[PDB]
């Protein structure tokens, strides 16, 4: 089911008013080349310095936009003397042995102290080197942790700049088409006279006059709009006994009883003629179908982030450091000596009788002589 | 060499069938604004959190799409006594000296032990701090190593999202042009009648009827297609004696002997007239050349990656740590003493004869008295 | 103020020359699919390996482009013996005590040496682990510091590749429109004859002949250009007593005294008639204004980098490491002993007279006997 022979009330102009139309068309586009430094980063120093590492894409993007008883006592004397002498010998040996052992102890202790001092020096050097290296690590750590975010924001603003570039290229591709439309509107209407409805001025084109504009052209079309029009029932064809008679460069204005081939753009009824109407056969209407399907582009569909990530993403986690736990590396006699020191500090007739006998003997001799 | 005066067999319609054409044109486009979170990252948490750092480009991209024998013994006694006394003095001095030296050794050893304990404590604090700091370093190391890859995939999907945006802007720029074509097809054919071939319905336009569609317009053009046509040899001009006579709004259908100015769209031969043909001079054909060169944009050519990289890329490599190598910091007498200890443990008449003589003397005196 | 009734000198053709126009139109575009590996990174290995982490955007971008005196002496003997004995006892006790204390010192010193060796071993293990871990840290540090710059350049070249993609989609969207123009130029001019000025060949179209081209179509339009034309003063309408008479499919060539409705495309003056001119009322000119405003897209304006940065940017700075400063962990008697050692090395009649008396007594007895 379609609509061919049906006569409906369509307006046919009974009259016109002269008219003019001022039609503006942009024909050129300013080359809006873009500074990406100010656009993406602008005044912030770190992102500006990072943009330098983003290459010359900037000019590249501008590339798009710039175009487009005497004996025993003597024996005891010898005894005490020899005991004392042997004692002296063992004291001297005790002394020598104790001195040697004490010196070896004083040696090993001082060697332990020397090892302590050398270990202290070596460990101090170790700790200085470690502090320096780990400080360098943490400092460059913080710098990288900042710069990765600054670059992430730069990358996210790159998408905005590229959307800007894309929309600008779109606009310039529309500009060149509007310039071609300007060219043909100049051709068909300033050099000539357009026969098409509303083309080159509202109504029907009589004349055109071109004028320039900073990026466009304006046409003053003197035309005529229909001052008055009347709705006549009209059939683009009428089928008489199986033969389709359809007007020749006109329309079947249906009069009260007759069909006239009137002018489409003016009420001027003119009777059906085979010179006013072409004739067909079989009363058959060819049905056409047209769909101007504008191109639908192949949009870039992606996987979900997890699949495209774990495809290459390695989830490497470095281990907790564990290092060696050095925490697991664990007078009475002097009194006796001093006591024995202080303790060692602590334990540090015949002639007369015989003479009397001799005197008595002499006395007796004297008495005997006296008698 | 071109083709002007040559008459070739071109079809001229002997007849027509009435016809209708249903012509669909999309006039509007849905604003397919895009969520970038679901598009790029979707459900994965880490990339979603990272997208927050990518700025509001999302809305920005939507911005595009929402628009668009007694004396000697006494002397020896004195000797042993004085020897013993002097020995005692040297024993006491040996004792005092050994005690002082032994106490100094016991002091320095305990000082070495104290230094050991203090060094152990200081080193334990050192190792705890180092473990904590390097664990922090390695942990944030792993996190950054993951996030840089997650952001790399985000950045690579940003290109897909921007290609989507670009293709959508392309499609909308085609949509607005199809809407303008819809406007002119309404104008020249519903308000009027198109004179152009196949424009507004297959064949030749008789009438049009517009109807809307969710994003388009459909025109029912009642037209006429040529039911029958015959191939007549035709010359767009014929040059009689150096003067080019070319039909006036018609074509030179070459009859068996004559040229007729027939209607282009219908076989209706009509004899050459100067009202049927314009006349030229010199038989000269102007040759025109036209190339509608669609704009070829300035594509953003780049250097190779090495030149744009080493331009700013610094290949800094931190050195291998080297730190101090602390690995390079390297009884007989007691027996004699004990032996001498245990060794030191080990070496810890006249009256009668004279009385007999006196008795003999008294005996003699008695005998003498008896005589 | 506009321009309707004013008659200006416009050229009307007095004559024509036959002509031909060779019109080339590109109708198809080669699918310039792009390898992103060679484009962005090319031959450099590290950026190539990094591109693998950028996902399959490559094909996605191709998705766009592929489409689109005896007793005292004895007492002194006992004295020296007991003094010596007690001295021996205190020497033995001094010996035992000194030996025990010296052995305890030799024990504690060797324990200090053992603790030194164990601490050395534990610290060597600690230093080896620390060196390994911090070397790993610094090495992956340098690698990440290089890769972030390589990826930054990749991301900056992604913008160039996307600008290329956008411009290519622009070009293909122009290609399909040029193909539609080719379609209509074939329709209205090879199947028919164009009535529009310069459309399908310079001048006025007589015939067209289509021919293919690797991505285009060329039409040979036999047309006629105006050989001669004369500038006649012309008014698209003239207002007689308030009624606008404007020519019917012609122009008012202003003769010396009269207006003729001449053919626009040929000097053929024909007198004003109501069949040559439509008539209006009130002498009123309708003034129309038209501006074909090509779509200006909503460009993605961004904040300054600081606001979009500090929105999520955290300026975390890890502290300077400070670790424990281990630098803060700080014979006369033997002479006396040896002196006393060497010093200790250093201090290691009655019968005859009575017999003579007895002999004198016997001598006296002998003398007495002799008397
Ligand atoms: C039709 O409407 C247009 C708006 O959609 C508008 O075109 C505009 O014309 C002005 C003229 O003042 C332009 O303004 C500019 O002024 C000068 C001259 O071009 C330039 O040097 C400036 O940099 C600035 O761009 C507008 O740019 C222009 N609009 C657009 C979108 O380009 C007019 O009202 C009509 N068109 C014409 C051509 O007049
Ligand atoms: C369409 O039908 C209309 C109605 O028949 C017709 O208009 C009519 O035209 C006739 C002829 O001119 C007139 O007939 C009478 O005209 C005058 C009166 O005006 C008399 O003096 C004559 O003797 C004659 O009887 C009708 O008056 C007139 N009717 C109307 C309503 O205008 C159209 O001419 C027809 N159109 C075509 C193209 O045929
Ligand atoms: C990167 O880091 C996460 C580590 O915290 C990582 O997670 C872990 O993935 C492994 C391997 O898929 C899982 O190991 C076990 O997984 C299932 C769960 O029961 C078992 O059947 C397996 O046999 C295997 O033993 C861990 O369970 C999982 N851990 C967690 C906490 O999820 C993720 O892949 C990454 N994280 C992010 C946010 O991307
Ligand atoms: C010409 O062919 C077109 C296909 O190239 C197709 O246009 C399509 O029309 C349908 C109508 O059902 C649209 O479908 C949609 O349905 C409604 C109404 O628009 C929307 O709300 C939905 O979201 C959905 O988009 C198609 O979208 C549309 N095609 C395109 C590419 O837009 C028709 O067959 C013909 N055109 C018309 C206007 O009918
Ligand atoms: C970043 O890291 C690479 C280091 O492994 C770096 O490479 C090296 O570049 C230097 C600079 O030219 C070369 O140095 C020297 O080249 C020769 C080799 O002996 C000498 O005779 C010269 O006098 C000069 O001193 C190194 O040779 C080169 N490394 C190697 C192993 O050849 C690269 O620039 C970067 N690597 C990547 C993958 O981008
Ligand atoms: C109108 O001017 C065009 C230049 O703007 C140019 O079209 C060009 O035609 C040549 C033909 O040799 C193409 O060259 C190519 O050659 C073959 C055939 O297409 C291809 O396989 C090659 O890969 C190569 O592309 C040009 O590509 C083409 N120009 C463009 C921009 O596509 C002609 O001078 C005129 N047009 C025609 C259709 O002839
Ligand atoms: C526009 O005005 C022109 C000037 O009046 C007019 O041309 C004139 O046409 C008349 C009639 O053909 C000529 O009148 C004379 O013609 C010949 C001489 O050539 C005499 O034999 C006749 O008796 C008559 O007197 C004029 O000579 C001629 N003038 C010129 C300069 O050509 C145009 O015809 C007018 N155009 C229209 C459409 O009316
Ligand atoms: C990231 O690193 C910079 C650190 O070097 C950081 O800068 C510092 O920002 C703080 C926060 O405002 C400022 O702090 C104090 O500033 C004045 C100084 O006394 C006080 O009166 C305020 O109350 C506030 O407490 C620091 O002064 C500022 N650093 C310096 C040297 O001025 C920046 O935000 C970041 N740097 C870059 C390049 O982005
Ligand atoms: C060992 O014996 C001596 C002698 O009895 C004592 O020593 C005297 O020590 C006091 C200590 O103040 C001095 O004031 C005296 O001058 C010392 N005596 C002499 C003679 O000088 C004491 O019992 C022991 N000596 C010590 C412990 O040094
Ligand atoms: C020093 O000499 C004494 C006395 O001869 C000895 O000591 C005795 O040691 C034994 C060891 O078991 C004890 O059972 C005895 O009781 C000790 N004697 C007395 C009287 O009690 C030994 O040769 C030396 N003393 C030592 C080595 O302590
Ligand atoms: C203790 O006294 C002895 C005996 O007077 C001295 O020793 C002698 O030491 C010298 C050292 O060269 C030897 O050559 C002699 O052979 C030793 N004497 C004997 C008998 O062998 C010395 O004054 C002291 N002994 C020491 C210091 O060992
Ligand atoms: C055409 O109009 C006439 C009167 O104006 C009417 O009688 C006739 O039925 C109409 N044709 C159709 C097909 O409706
Ligand atoms: C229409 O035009 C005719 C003839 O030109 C005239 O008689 C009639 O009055 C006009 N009507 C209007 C409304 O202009
Ligand atoms: C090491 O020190 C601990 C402290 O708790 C103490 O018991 C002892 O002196 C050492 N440990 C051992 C097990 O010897
Ligand atoms: C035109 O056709 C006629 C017959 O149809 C023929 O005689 C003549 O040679 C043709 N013209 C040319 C230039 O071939
Ligand atoms: C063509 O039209 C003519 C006149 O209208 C007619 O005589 C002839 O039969 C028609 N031929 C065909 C094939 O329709
Ligand atoms: C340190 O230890 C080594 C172990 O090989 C051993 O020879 C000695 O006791 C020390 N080294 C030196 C050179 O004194
Ligand atoms: C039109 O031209 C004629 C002579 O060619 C002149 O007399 C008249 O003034 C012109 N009309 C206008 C409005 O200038
Ligand atoms: C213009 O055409 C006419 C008639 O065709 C002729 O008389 C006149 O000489 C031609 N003039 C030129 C310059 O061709
Ligand atoms: C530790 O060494 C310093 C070296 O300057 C020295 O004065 C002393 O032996 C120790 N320091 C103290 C305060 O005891």
């Amino acid at each position: 089911n379609s609509v061919a022979y049906s006569n409906n009330s369509i307006a046919i102009p009974t009259n016109f008013t002269i008219s003019v139309t001022t039609e503006i068309l942009p024909v050129s586009m300013t080359k809006t080349s873009v500074d990406c430094t100010m656009y993406i980063c602008g005044d912030s120093t770190e992102c500006s310095n990072l943009l330098l590492q983003y290459g010359s894409f900037c000019t590249q993007l501008n590339r798009a936009l710039t175009g487009i008883t005497q004996n025993v006592l003597y024996e005891n004397q010898k005894l005490i003397a020899n005991q004392f002498n042997s004692a002296i010998g063992k004291i001297q040996d005790s002394l020598s042995s104790t001195a040697s052992a004490l010196g070896k102890l004083q040696d090993v202790v001082n060697q332990n102290a020397q090892a302590l001092n050398t270990l202290v020096k070596q460990l101090s050097s170790n700790f200085g080197a470690i502090s320096s290296v780990l400080n360098d690590i943490l400092s460059r750590l913080d710098k990288v942790e900042a710069e990765v975010q600054i670059d992430r924001l730069i990358t996210g603003r790159l998408q905005s700049l590229q959307t800007y570039v894309t929309q600008q290229l779109i606009r310039a591709a529309e500009i060149r088409a509007s310039a071609n439309l300007a060219a043909t509107k100049m051709s068909e209407c300033v050099l000539g006279q357009s026969k098409r409805v509303d083309f080159c001025g509202k109504g029907y084109h009589l004349m055109s006059f071109p004028q320039s504009a900073p990026h466009g052209v304006v046409f003053l079309h003197v035309t005529y709009v229909p001052a008055q029009e009347k709705n006549f029932t009209t059939a683009p064809a009428i089928c008489h006994d199986g033969k389709a008679h359809f007007p020749r460069e006109g329309v079947f204005v249906s009069n009260g009883t007759h069909w006239f081939v009137t002018q489409r753009n003016f009420y001027e009824p003119q009777i059906i003629t085979t010179d006013n109407t072409f004739v067909s056969g079989n009363c058959d209407v060819v049905i056409g179908i047209v769909n101007n399907t504008v191109y639908d582009p192949l949009q870039p569909e992606l996987d979900s982030f997890k699949e495209e990530l774990d495809k290459y993403f390695k989830n490497h986690t470095s281990p907790d450091v564990d290092l060696g736990d050095i925490s697991g590396i664990n007078q009475k006699e002097i009194d006796r000596l001093n006591e024995v020191a202080k303790n060692l500090n602590e334990s540090l007739w015949p002639w007369y009788i015989w003479l009397g006998f001799i005197a008595g003997l002499i006395a007796i001799v004297m008495v005997t002589i006296m008698l």
